């Protein structure tokens, strides 16, 4: 039978990514623009996300930091504030449900396929237990759940994989639901068959890019296995 790995934030939930970072960025005195973010933050490691702006945006510069030690300390700083930030935004409900995924979801769940929640997120957990679906909540969709247990995509989808394997050794086909370039590349790594959902980035490398859920069927999925 089929297990299918589910990433959260950018597939079952939209969050303000950009957000973040401009408002960190704002507090330290400099105007992130989207230009900007795109070519040096979008899609890379948060502390090159974070180095890039304090370098290029002059804010090393206008503080007089100036030594390595000095960089680092503020680099630190900076990143920290940039992930309290999409704490305290994420407290104040900024964020979106995309039903649409939630519908092919349901449509895999009545069709005898497994799911696990995978999400990196510290987060994603709390979210999923309050959006309500029917009579429960988006978390009690999922057969399995390891959230927040790792700290990389790769490590979270390699949890999920090794437990939906034990929960139910008669699986034998994993698909991995992502809408970053990083994920498509940690799915490939467990082993999975890729579904890049491209609502921002392209996702080139993703074994079958789509644009919006329900151009997904179940029929989708076999067919990729396909010869997979
Ligand atoms: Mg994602």
């Amino acid at each position: 039978m089929i297990g299918i790995i589910w990433d959260f934030d950018g597939v079952l939930v939209f969050t303000p990514h950009e957000k973040a970072w401009k408002i960190a960025t704002e507090m330290y005195g400099a105007t992130l623009t989207h230009d900007f973010f795109v070519k040096y933050v979008s899609g890379r490691p948060r502390y090159e996300g974070a180095a890039n702006i304090l370098s290029r945006l002059g804010i090393y510069q206008k503080l007089g930091v100036k030594t390595e030690e000095e960089k680092l300390k503020l680099l630190l700083e900076f990143a920290e504030l940039k992930n309290r930030i999409v704490n305290e935004m994420f407290e104040r409900g900024e964020y979106e449900v995309n039903w649409e995924a939630i519908k092919f979801l349901l449509e895999t769940k009545e069709k005898g396929i497994k799911n696990a929640l995978a999400s990196a997120s510290k987060n994603a957990e709390k979210l999923a237990r309050k959006i309500k679906v029917n009579n429960k909540s988006l978390l009690e969709i999922f057969d399995l759940n390891v959230s927040g247990r790792a700290e990389t995509k790769e490590d979270v989808f390699k949890l999920a994989k090794e437990e939906l394997k034990l929960n139910f050794p008669e699986i034998k086909y994993f698909f991995v639901v992502e809408d970053a370039p990083s994920g498509i590349r940690a799915g490939k790594a467990i082993g999975a068959i890729t579904l890049g959902y491209e609502r921002e980035s392209s996702l080139e490398e993703a074994d079958f890019r789509f644009s919006s859920f329900g151009e997904l069927s179940v029929d989708t999925l076999l067919s990729l296995i396909g010869g997979g």
